[PDB]
DNA sequence: TTTCGGTGGCTGTCAAGCGGG
DNA sequence: CCCGCTTGACAGCCACCGAAA
């Protein structure tokens, strides 16, 4: 009825721009059974995954929900990447207008798992605080429930040149 | 009009367990 | 054993909808 799923097989059809999900459709397996194998033997990492395994704290649900978070997601991968080529126009306009806002208004992003969600932030966990200088280029601040690792300080600080983007 | 938060469904990973060599 | 799966639970991702400039 049809050929073993092999990793290589499901590295090929991810090169062609499936995922995993419609690619177990294809097998007749679970997403999982898909993950597995990519998981057991050593399958590419999206930039999204990358950023990931650098991602600067331990947040469960419903922290996901909260724009700051989308936003410092969305920013990580711009800086992995380098330019917006790989970004739809909405996350391009979204995250220039949160880089404006944080800029103007001089203010890191804090993390603290205990805040509850509130008006404007419905996942809860994050608040904006004004910068002081131990933060230097950093959009966030460092603080107990914050692990920052070496890679971690070229992702999560400004761009060289975030003055030419925005005007 | 355009902008921005909130929300939902879909996507992907990990841990523990099962069955067929 | 091990290898390939599945079940269940949780974390993250991205465009759409509507109300507020």
């Amino acid at each position: 009825s049809r050929i073993p799923l092999t990793l290589s097989e499901i590295e090929d059809l991810r090169r062609k721009g499936f995922n995993q999900t419609e690619i177990a459709e294809l097998y007749g397996v679970t997403r999982q059974a898909v993950s597995w194998h990519k998981k057991t033997y050593g399958g590419r990492l999206t930039t999204r995954q990358i950023v990931q395994q650098n991602w600067p704290w331990d947040t469960r649900k419903p922290h996901d929900k909260s724009k700051a978070f989308q936003r410092l997601r969305d920013h990580g991968e711009y800086m992995r990447v380098g330019s917006f080529r790989t970004m739809s126009e909405d996350k391009k306009k979204r995250l220039l207008s949160w880089w404006k806002m944080l800029r103007d208004n001089d203010l890191v992003l804090e993390f603290d798992p205990s805040i509850e969600p509130y008006e404007g932030m419905a996942g809860g966990g994050f608040r904006y605080v004004p910068r002081d200088i131990s933060d230097d280029d950093l959009l966030i601040r460092v603080n107990e429930h914050t692990q920052l690792t070496a890679e971690g300080e070229l992702l999560w600080s400004w761009p060289d040149d975030i003055e030419e983007l925005l005007s």
